């Protein structure tokens, strides 16, 4: 509306300079059984424009009336404050509005004093609490998660990323609990005069930083410390039982070297004297990059060599690299507004791989970046209801809209765009431009224009030849949604580009200033030999680099560097298939995965027959590398979802049973009857994939093997005969093939689980049961925070709807209890989006579409929040599915039968 | 409305005397691929009241215009009929309306001739077609189903049970195809003058009989003939393959003696020269009682000693007895209108047991009457949406309502009421009154008052002392809904009665003139000794017969002869339980089944605790008789329906696994490791129940046993080692435990089955699969007439909704395609009533109730037809289930646990 307090965007009238925040958490429930933290705040601000009102962010904060009002106002340096008329708390916009009897003076400094109290709830937002068990005693830890808009919950502030200020933090805690914040404590802790049982810890002044990178923790966690080569002291904090077991050894091994590697790589030293990585039992997101105090989930930080798998090790190292990369991209240089979220996340989501590559040079995770980032986002970027990488700031106001931006789009598409940009700009020029950008905008806010300008300066300095300026090349990739599909006519060597859409009849409603045309850098190979690069500027082009004679074949997007899909004519497709059947090693592994994924996704978008996509998997019977198998399984996951409840699931499983039986058998010889694991990480991943694929599709040998392993474990509960890498999948199969007794054993083991990794494995496996009543009981369990933690609630439900039997249960449960689910659990976090996506991803029928439409209509008043666009996407996808199966069911079935023999 | 042709009931102005029907079926498709029949019929009728219009029944008939009109009127005995003004066909009331320019003369005879064409469709209604395969040759049979209001489909007629007439049937059939009707042919056949390839068979004039009993069958079936003792030729007709293998020998053995027994018992000789019993490949109901030509479903008549089970044999003898009893009750004496349908079906259901007991004296089938008739109908009779035994004639107008009356109420409650009547009148007086009633109203319609008058005459003649007249005693049971529950206070001996309702809240909209007060004949036993009979004519009474001192216990309703429930004080219930623990044999077997069933139904009525009802099943660990085990399993079926998708199913099965494990073991010793069967039928049934209960609740030895038997059959498809009594349970359990291979093998045997009994066993078993896609494929098959016959469609779907996995499947299928089912199978061979009852019996949540209400709201315009009232009942039951589960779930779950160990 016209009123200032009714607008979600903060007025640019006042600019904060420094805050003083004192916080006193109570870790013992009061007379009402409520955990309450009381605090005092003092915020100093400069008055840029004359105004009669002060608007600051305040969420769920009860203010103690002092001097007759909620807030006290004072001047600085002779400035006089006008008398306060009134104070009001506006819930819809979450704002503390202080109406004054006069007007402030321009270019003057004032201080604003507040006394407040709030709830130390278990919502994993703002200043919250996390509970764990030591022996038979409860322990409560007060921690923070101010991501997006939660800093307003802890204390009154100008909660916007562009409002940078220096914070003076003070924590009043129990005498026996250590207090941790962004900076090192200033002096030693002193007892509170009111009660000697309370300690007062005052920390140093933090540098110019945004309000969402603050962290206040009080806990008895212990730490393992080591001094990095760049003079930064790295400490790993966790529960005493976890640290005493050495679970933080790997994190301490990898944290320091990665930080020093980033500092040397970008020539920008880490400006903080210390870095504390602390694992929290309860944590919403994967991790948070608070400056100086990086908080993790316990599964992403702690690693037990005897019980954690190689996938857990990769997860730990990649998350550590991601959070340490956010130190430069997100903390030193922050976004002007969330709409440019890809500047932070995306950047980290790229360079995390670099960090991992330094920590584990023998793993080659940069190859896995293609499957984890590019083809992950390409699934949702092909929808007509997607959003550009840099949405205009006008469309993104509410906290829920801000939360939705944390989707696969930002992270994965930013990582893929930066990967393509570094590929065509070389790593040297890219990192030189990034270093110049980092030095120029330290402790400041940025937009994509500044990044393009600095990259253009680096290009000019290094004399790099590009068709146009960097800004014009990258505006095609940043300012419009989607990616181009590239059709190659090898008869004439003609290139055509067009906007790729999963549903050709879908109506794109978002206009693009470039009319959905991209300047595409093209890398091609001919008969396995690399060719000279090309630049597709126009809609259609002709060149002899893409013309074939005789048996020559050409492949575009070598190693999948560019962010685009590639389609060929039937001649070149047949040549590629012949090459694959003859000697598939002549094509790069990444290119084989690209071929499989691209064929399947083109078939889903009606560009090529589905028969071609299924034909491209006929060479898997002699393929041993992890990447093509993983790409094929991910592509066939769509078929599994589409036909798991139809007559096609019979032959299709058989077809898979034909393709995977050799690989399985091979690993039986390679692993020496499953007592050893392969040395290479790729081989371990492929072995797990082979076991799972052969074992879900009905190869009797794996069923007997997993049953024997689980019964052997059940005989000796303390000694686990299953190797950690093989644990998860075996568990799942052993619960699917077993009965009530196996489920009860697994549940009892999960209750006693001491490591979060084993607990997660068992929780994921418990949803694999094939009994309806067991699934119903499990679904009832997921809503009980005593049994299953709230952070793991929605995820668990997802596993339940991954089971074919539990799909209907989860859909009915969601339809019945959406009103309740919205209030808690997902709400406006980043989970609801996932639950909606997972529960509606099997819809292929007009009846299911009508059910989804009724679900949307019935919950208009309650709203969807962060799950809005995903729901929209679901609807679109459902329509596509209805048009797909009806067109492609029968033939697909036929094909599977013809190849099931 | 005011228009006569808009009223469903026929006018009383015209009364038919005789019909002459000539029918010519075309058993090959015409130029339009349609099976048609051409007919011509004349009707002689008397004009009781002067009318200017002739309203007759006509359905799906195309009339050739003769003399410018659809029909031609001629005078009889000098009468001069007025000329035809116009002829119209009103579809909603199915009337051919002939308007005349004048008015007919009162007490005058006229003749109406018509030539018509109809379709020989496969709807199993009217004149329809049944197709089978002999080798590779397709054979088509023209048969009839004229029950209810389907006699108008074949030829125009005054289609009402009160409009009796004499029929002259002529059938024009092919040269080599035999023709059969109600009467013997009137001389030998003659070739058709038009085409010598057609024969014209004219039959003798049928006696005064209702229109819905006509049968016209053209087929090449073969027969086995035998002359009964009463000089009536019994001929069993079936397909050549069935007769050649002697599948009709048992029917020949039992049919003649049962007819002779009925004739001797009721002193009324069979008034027709021959009785034909013909088995048809396609038939809606179990059988139909057409006078002289009794049509049966292949399973209700054919019996193979090698492959069929004793249950199949019992069905054959019973169905035969049911139809042979219908001959006296329904053909000789007919109901005035469908609202009094219990005079036909109730009497037939009661006398079928007498006939079967005569044919098979050692089976003791009469006891099963308690389980199959009384306790089956009490469940639907304890509802607020029930209907009385004798519904007012004004409430039954449309054909749909008539079909709805063919429900559990008419059949089973009539059987139970006549059982009580024979109980307190003694069999001698009962059969004397029945003989008088048959003699007086031969070839005439009747109402219940005539039956009461003749029974009162018999009572007065035999000097039987009753509290009041038979009319007043029996109008309580006939004209008002429901049954009473008698509460007994044994400390003082007080008896009270009240209208039994499963839901105390349920409101009874329909009023009762007697205010739901019954005159109850009560029989009691004290410590196993019979006491004097008592008559409860008031709501509350006191008598020392029902007062106990010390450990004395009293049971009411000995051998459940009366149609009422019994409740006791907690003391007497404990005394009964203690007896059952000490020596269960001291209580009669039927009374033990009564105890279990009444306790469970009172617990469901919130009159006694659920723990009591569950306690009464504790003695089953030492119970070997069939009736208590069957009653307990039937009662626990409701618990299984309520809790099979919840946490309670876990313990419940275990408790059953505890109870049935000894019995199963016992039979293993009795049957010598399952190579033999017990001599007694009841013991055979109990063995089947023990095997099924052990395998269903996860008793291992049963699982390995059934798996091994089915695997052995799989090795040798020709040699089936499973005994016919065990085949159904073995097939279902093996398909449940097995996988795709077992289901595929079973399907092949089903599509290559020769005996209907084997096909039914396999069709029932195929729905026991636990895989979702297999269930979807089977559900898709059920709608294909080529794979599963239409007559078996609904039942098969019901089987799928009996599977716990398939419940949501069938619910979604019904919700999506109600219109398709109510159109393609609309008003045809689809039993919507049974389908709704089966699909909606698991509903116990508010979300499911809302879904049911939305289902009702969506299809109001299309209507539910004969499944209307059942739908209402479902709704009522659904709400009652919600309350029962909410209050009993916790106590029930605990009880099972504390008794599962
Ligand atoms: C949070 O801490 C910062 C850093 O201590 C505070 O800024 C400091 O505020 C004090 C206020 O007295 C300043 O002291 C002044 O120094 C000038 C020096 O010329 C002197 O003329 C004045 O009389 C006065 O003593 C101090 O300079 C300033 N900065 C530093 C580096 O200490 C800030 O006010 C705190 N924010 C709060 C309380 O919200
Ligand atoms: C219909 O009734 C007839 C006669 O009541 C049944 O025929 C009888 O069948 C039994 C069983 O096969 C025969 O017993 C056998 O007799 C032979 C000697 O002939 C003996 O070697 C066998 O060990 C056995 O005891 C009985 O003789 C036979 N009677 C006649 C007159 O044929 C027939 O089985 C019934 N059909 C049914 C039940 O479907
Ligand atoms: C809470 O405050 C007390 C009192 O200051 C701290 O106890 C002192 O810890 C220092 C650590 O070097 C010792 O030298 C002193 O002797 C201790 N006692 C006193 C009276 O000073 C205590 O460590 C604080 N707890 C924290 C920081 O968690
Ligand atoms: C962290 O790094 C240290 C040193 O690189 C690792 O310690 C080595 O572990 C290997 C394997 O157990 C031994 O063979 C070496 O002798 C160890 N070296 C020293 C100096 O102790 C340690 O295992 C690493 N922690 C991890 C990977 O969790
Ligand atoms: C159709 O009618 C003809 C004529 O009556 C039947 O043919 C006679 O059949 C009898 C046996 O039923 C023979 O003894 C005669 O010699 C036949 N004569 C003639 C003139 O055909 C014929 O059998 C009938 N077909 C039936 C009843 O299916
Ligand atoms: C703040 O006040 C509201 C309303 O009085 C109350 O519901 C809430 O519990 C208070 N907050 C705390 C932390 O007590
Ligand atoms: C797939 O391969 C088969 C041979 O296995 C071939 O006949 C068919 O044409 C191929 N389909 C396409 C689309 O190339
Ligand atoms: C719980 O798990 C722990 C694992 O450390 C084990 O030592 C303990 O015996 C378990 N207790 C029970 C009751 O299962
Ligand atoms: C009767 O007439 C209607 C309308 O012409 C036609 O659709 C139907 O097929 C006819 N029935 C027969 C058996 O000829
Ligand atoms: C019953 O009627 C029969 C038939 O006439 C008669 O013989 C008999 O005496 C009657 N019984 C009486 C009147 O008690
Ligand atoms: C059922 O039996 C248990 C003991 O087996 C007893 O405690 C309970 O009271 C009984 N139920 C009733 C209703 O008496």
């Amino acid at each position: 509306q016209s009123k200032a307090w009714n607008r979600y965007r903060l007025p640019n009238t006042l600019k904060p300079d420094s805050y003083r925040v004192t916080l006193r958490p109570y870790l013992t429930p009061n007379d009402r059984g409520l955990y309450v933290f009381k605090g005092s705040s003092t915020v100093r601000f400069t008055c840029k424009e004359a105004t009669d009102v002060i608007i600051i962010h305040s969420k769920k904060l009860n203010y103690t009336l002092s001097q007759g009002h909620r807030v006290v106002l004072r001047g600085v340096g002779g400035s006089q404050p006008p008398d306060i008329d009134k104070t009001e708390l506006v819930e819809p916009t979450e704002y503390l509005v202080v109406h004054l009897k006069g007007s402030l003076v321009k270019d003057s400094q004032y201080e604003m004093d507040s006394e407040f109290e709030g709830e130390l709830a278990d919502d994993l937002a703002g200043f919250y609490r996390s509970e764990y068990m030591e022996g038979n005693v409860r322990k409560v830890v007060a921690t923070t998660q101010m991501q997006a808009a939660d800093a307003r919950k802890s204390f009154p502030c100008f909660d916007e990323p562009a409002m940078k200020a220096e914070f003076n933090i003070t924590l009043i805690h129990p005498k026996d609990l250590t207090a941790l914040s962004n900076m090192l404590p200033k002096g030693p802790s002193t007892p509170l005069p009111e009660d000697p049982n309370w300690n007062v810890t005052e920390f140093h002044t933090t540098p110019k930083m945004s309000t969402y990178l603050l962290a206040f923790i009080v806990s008895e966690f212990d730490y393992v410390e080591k001094q990095a080569s760049n003079g930064v002291l790295i400490r790993i904090w966790a529960r005493p039982s976890a640290i005493a077991a050495g679970h933080g050894d790997y994190a301490l091994n990898v944290t320091g070297p990665i930080l020093n590697f980033f500092a040397g790589h970008y020539d920008t030293p880490y400006p903080l004297p210390k870095s504390d990585q602390i694992g929290l039992p309860d944590f919403n997101a994967g991790a948070m990059e608070n400056w100086g105090l990086v908080t993790y989930r316990e599964n992403s930080l702690l690693f037990d060599p005897l019980s954690s798998s190689s996938s857990n090790k990769e997860r730990v190292v990649t998350v550590i690299a991601h959070e340490l990369a956010h130190q430069w991209f997100g903390n030193l240089v922050t976004i002007e507004w969330w709409n440019d979220l890809w500047l932070n996340e995306g950047f980290a989501s790229y360079v995390e791989y670099l960090g991992a590559d330094y920590a584990e040079p023998t793993w080659n995770l940069k190859d896995l970046m293609v499957l984890n980032d590019v083809y992950r986002v390409m699934a949702v970027d092909a929808l007509a209801s997607s959003h550009p990488l840099s949405t205009p700031a006008s469309e993104i106001n509410t906290p829920a809209q801000i939360s939705e931006l944390f989707d696969a789009i930002s992270y994965s598409k930013g990582a893929s765009v930066l990967r393509m940009l570094s590929s065509f700009l070389s790593e040297d020029v890219f990192k030189q431009g990034l270093a110049s950008y980092l030095h120029t905008f330290a402790y400041q806010n940025t937009i994509y224009l500044n990044l393009w300008d600095h990259l253009q300066e680096a290009v000019n300095n290094r004399s790099i030849q590009l068709p146009t300026t960097v800004r014009d090349i990258m505006n095609r990739w940043t300012l419009q949604m989607g990616f181009p599909v590239i059709t190659v006519d090898t008869s004439t060597g003609t290139l055509s580009q067009e906007h790729f859409l999963l549903d050709p009849d879908s109506n794109v409603t978002r206009p693009s200033e470039f009319n959905y045309v991209w300047i595409v850098p093209i890398t091609s190979i001919r008969d396995g030999r690399q060719q000279q690069d090309y630049w597709l500027i126009d809609v259609r082009a002709q060149n002899d680099l893409f013309s074939t004679s005789g048996n020559e074949w050409v492949l575009l997007n070598l190693n999948v560097t560019g962010y685009y899909r590639v389609n060929y004519d039937e001649e070149n497709w047949r040549k590629i298939q012949t090459q694959l059947q003859r000697d598939h090693s002549a094509i790069p592994v990444i290119n084989r995965a690209q071929i499989i994924n691209d064929a399947f996704n083109l078939a889903s978008a009606h560009k090529v027959p589905v028969t071609l996509a299924l034909n491209n998997t006929l060479f898997l019977i002699e393929e041993r590398q992890y990447m093509p198998w993983e790409a094929a399984l991910s592509s066939l996951s769509y078929f599994k979802l589409m036909f798991d409840r139809s007559e096609v699931y019979g032959p299709m499983k058989n077809y898979l049973k034909k393709q995977v039986t050799p690989l399985f058998i091979h690993f039986r010889n390679n692993t020496n009857n499953w007592r050893e694991i392969p040395e290479n990480l790729m081989d371990q991943y492929s072995e797990v994939n082979a076991i799972s694929t052969a074992c879900s599709n009905g190869v009797p040998e794996c069923e007997e093997m997993v049953s024997g392993l689980f019964k052997q474990w059940m005989e000796n509960p303390n000694n686990n005969p299953i190797h950690p890498n093989l644990r998860s999948t075996v568990y799942c199969n052993a619960i699917a093939q077993g009965g009530e007794e196996e489920w009860d054993f697994a549940w009892e083991q999960f209750r006693n689980a001491t490591l979060v990794n084993e607990a997660d494995k068992l929780r994921a496996a418990l949803a694999c049961s094939k009994e309806l009543w067991i699934l119903n009981r499990y679904l009832s369990y997921t809503l009980n925070p005593d049994l299953i933690r709230k952070q793991d609630a929605t995820s668990t439900i997802i596993s339940i709807t991954n089971n074919v039997i539990g799909q209907g249960l989860v859909w009915d449960f969601v339809q019945s209890n959406w009103k309740k689910l919205f209030n808690d659990y997902g709400g406006g976090s980043f989970s609801f989006s996932n639950l909606i996506q997972a529960v509606t991803r099997r819809f292929s029928t007009e009846y299911e579409l009508q059910q989804l439409e009724q679900f949307k209509k019935d919950n208009e008043e309650t709203g969807f929040g962060s799950g809005t666009r995903a729901l929209e996407q679901a609807l679109e996808k459902t329509k596509a599915n209805i048009k797909w199966v009806k067109e492609n069911k029968e033939v697909v079935l036929q094909w599977f039968t013809e190849n099931s023999k």
